[PDB]
């Protein structure tokens, strides 16, 4: 069990007609408040461990917006080393229900050191997310 990591949160910038449900509600230890995006399709957040840090992830967290867990289905979490993510490995897909109010935790195994880590959202989601968790070590 590695430690949970730190970093600058980034992502699909607003929220649901302005209401403030942003990316930040999906890191704020509380799995009763959740991002909704500003649009259905496209959203995503995550993390930046800053400049010239990597870590191996060792293990995700998440879980869904309350009601709407099916929103989840169809996500993926990539790690990479551009912010643009056109060099991302995918770490795990999300193929069945998330149990509601809780931490559903999965093992990762990519012996990859990574710079940036997110949570891509499936189309129809507006992002839906509650909590959202990485666990690793700094790339040796
Ligand atoms: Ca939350």
């Amino acid at each position: 069990s590695y430690p949970k990591l730190t970093g600058t949160v980034i992502g699909t910038q607003g929220s649901w007609n302005n209401i403030g449900n942003t990316i930040h509600k999906a890191f704020d230890g509380d799995l009763n408040t959740f991002f909704d995006g500003p649009t259905a399709n496209g959203c995503w957040l995550g993390l930046d461990f800053g400049e010239g840090v990597r870590n191996v992830i060792t293990q995700i967290k998440f879980c869904p917006r309350s009601g709407y867990e099916q929103r989840m289905i169809g996500g993926i979490f990539q790690g990479a080393n551009k912010e643009d993510f056109s060099d991302a490995v995918t770490l795990f897909t999300i193929t069945s229900l998330p149990g509601s109010g809780t931490l559903t935790s999965v093992d990762v195994d990519n012996p990859t050191g990574f710079r940036y880590v997110r949570y891509l959202s499936p189309d129809g989601s507006n992002g839906n997310i509650a909590e959202l968790q990485f666990f690793g070590t700094p790339a040796g």
